[PDB]
C-alpha cells in the first residue's frame, strides 16, 4: 500500500517554490527504506540552472519530511 | 516504534498559529489506526474561546496531515 507515502511525497514536492506538479513518481521499498525517482514540472522559461536548484530544493524538502526515504532522484521537465 | 508518527504530530501542531509547544502527547495504535490525546501551550492572555479555536485548528491540521489518526483530543494550557 504505497498510496499514503506517495501522497506525502507529492504534497511535499508541490509546496516547493517553482514546482509545477509532479509528473512522475516511482517509489519502492528496499527493506524498510524508500528509494524513489521523480520528475517535477517547471516553468519552461526557467534556466537549466534554476531547474537544477528547484530539483535540489525538492530533494531536501521531501527527504526532510519523509524520514524513511534513503534515496531520492529528482529531475525536471518543462510544463506550461 | 512511535517516534516517527509522534514527531509528525508534534510538527503539524506546532505549525498552527497560536500553538506555544506541545506539552503532552499520548498516541496509541487501535488496530492500524492512531488514537491520540494532546495538550498544547497557548498565550495565557488568549481568551478561553480563542484557546478552543486553536485546539480545533490543531485537530484539523494534525488529522489532515496524518491520515491514520482516527481520534485526536486536543486541550490547551497557559504557557509563558
Amino acid at each position: 500500500h504505497m498510496e499514503a507515502v506517495q501522497n506525502r511525497i507529492v504534497e511535499a514536492a508541490e509546496r516547493v517554490p517553482g514546482v509545477r506538479g509532479v509528473i512522475h513518481l516511482r517509489a519502492r521499498y528496499v527493506g524498510q527504506d524508500i528509494w524513489a525517482e521523480m520528475i517535477i514540472g517547471v516553468d519552461p522559461e526557467n534556466t537549466v540552472e534554476q531547474a537544477h536548484e528547484i530539483c535540489e530544493a525538492v530533494q531536501a524538502a521531501v527527504c526532510g519530511k519523509i524520514r524513511r526515504i534513503e534515496s531520492l532522484h529528482v529531475s525536471a521537465e518543462a510544463r506550461e
